[PDB]
């Protein structure tokens, strides 16, 4: 969708965000055949992708560029959305006026679609999104109020029911934007509800290509949410989707033979061992991170898009 | 004509076989009515049955007593079985020689009747057999054997057309040895064919009081695999099985009113919120947990019955 017209203002000095931006062997302004990495929760750039993406995108001919977005994407998704929005700007510039895909997992998803719901100027920038275990509805196991009763900003936005969310949604952002692939899985422990292979999930994006693991490999295939992101299989989807000619991952280039829940084939034993450990290092910057007792509030652009929602200011009222 | 003859020897030493038993508030040799509970695919005894067995039994006055072989049930189900028995062996001199009944959810049950029929001496040790959900014929939700993903052995073993099922199947295995209620859902989202309330089913066993959910509570009653472990209608039709003297469920115990899929009434709250998240460890045991490219090598003693499959070393045969 629905925003048209101007991008909002970024909250962050263009400095500030061209900071979180790194390119493999590289400068943003000078790059051939970009790909942006964009992380999950409790992670940063090189933490999410170093085991994974980063060196399989440059096997497949790609320079892989990530944001790490500070303290470990556990500040507010709007924030977070703005190093992704000014990086889109950048690379697209610094690889002479061509379209680059864009390759997430987690949180980095609704990141990526947030920034595309929301800023329009990116929307002719980005030739594809390839998306691992993405939470677009958020998800039910976010438990904001388990435990101590207070979670990280970007914990809260990721829960059911959202201001974030709900904004998102009613923008329509849940319908892609630019062709996308959703790879995830029915046993994910972070990201629930996964288990329909419908609209009910909450990686499915309408009109996109949604593969949910078990759909291909069988309703007893366990990956979990880091093994969505890791796995050959996973490897085997995204290599389709970032080939294809329509944008999206292809049916016929994967099948029953690809279903393999291990790290991905061409990683090192050391890549490998890492990859599988992805999930710890996450764990301990949520731990130790910002919390706290309400969800952040929503940005001038996005507050019409959930009027009645309630955040850390109070209830969202009309905007004039 | 079921296996005769002195039991198979066990691969695992007696101290290691020990320590995956363990009794709530007793000591394995010296245990008052004890129950043994032989846990699923991915979980240790405690996680299947915190929520619901341990503290059911104790309420109809049993010690609940368990196994949880290493790696959460993910290896060998003949190694898994050596635990069970060896535990059988342990509870029925721990209670003066008497019978003991034994409880399982899902591969449980497999492992219960692969070591009845594979290990004669404990016919005359277990009273009794109630079997949740189990797996007899494993699972064809798998997929075929030849196509299967890399898959942790007991994984292996309970796809249908494993060389462990099909030594099962031929060796008697799929007739009641000891008297054996099976509860089971024609909605179990695991273990499938369920849906015909006949021998097709995967956990009906020939002279067992089988026990199709559906068949007594209608068509619209859903319970799942782990549903059928923690509902209260499966607590009805156990608490009948475990007080039978016929030593299986009565149909005089449990009808049309005892259809709650919801967890047994008796349990708390908070044990019925764990009992409906039952299944989330045994995910990430696999995620964890060992994978290989082919079934495990049948024992010696199972060989005969499934010549002709294909396992990790070759060919079957009787060797």
């Amino acid at each position: 969708a629905l925003p048209s017209g101007s991008d909002p203002a970024f909250s962050q000095p263009k400095s500030v965000l061209d900071a979180g931006l790194t390119c493999q062997g590289a400068s943003p302004s000078s790059v051939s055949k970009p790909i942006l990495l964009v992380p999950g929760t409790g992670t940063t750039g090189p933490q999410s992708f170093d085991s994974n993406w980063i060196p399989l995108s440059t096997q497949l001919g790609y320079t892989p560029c990530w944001i790490s977005p500070p303290p470990f994407m556990l500040n507010d998704t709007q924030v977070n959305t703005e190093y992704m929005v000014n990086a889109i700007t950048a690379l697209y510039a610094g690889s002479g006026n061509n379209k680059l895909p864009v390759l997430t997992w987690s949180q980095g998803g609704l990141v990526a679609q947030w920034g595309l719901t929301f800023f329009p100027s990116i929307r002719s920038k980005v030739d594809r999104l390839m998306a691992f275990a993405p939470d677009y509805k958020g998800t039910v196991l976010a438990g904001p109020l388990d435990a101590l009763a207070v979670s990280a900003p970007s914990v809260w936005q990721q829960t059911t029911g959202s201001a974030l969310t709900t904004a998102l949604r009613n923008a329509g952002g849940l319908t892609q934007i630019v062709p996308t692939t959703n790879l995830y899985s029915a046993t994910d422990e972070i990201v629930q509800p996964q288990v329909s292979n419908s609209p009910l999930d909450s990686s499915y994006l309408f009109n996109g290509k949604n593969v949910q693991a078990q759909a291909v490999c069988g309703p007893l295939f366990v990956i979990d949410h880091a093994g969505s992101l890791t796995s050959q299989f996973s490897y085997v989807v995204g290599r389709s989707a970032l080939r294809s000619t329509t944008g999206q991952a292809r049916s016929a280039d994967y099948g029953i033979t690809d279903c393999n829940p291990l790290p991905a084939n061409d990683l090192t034993p050391e890549q490998k061992v890492a990859a599988a450990a992805l999930m710890a290092p996450a764990a301990a910057a949520i731990v130790a991170g910002p919390k706290q007792n309400c969800e952040p509030d929503l940005m001038p652009y996005a507050r019409p898009f959930a009027v009645g929602k309630r955040t850390c200011s109070g209830i969202v009222t009309p905007l004039e």
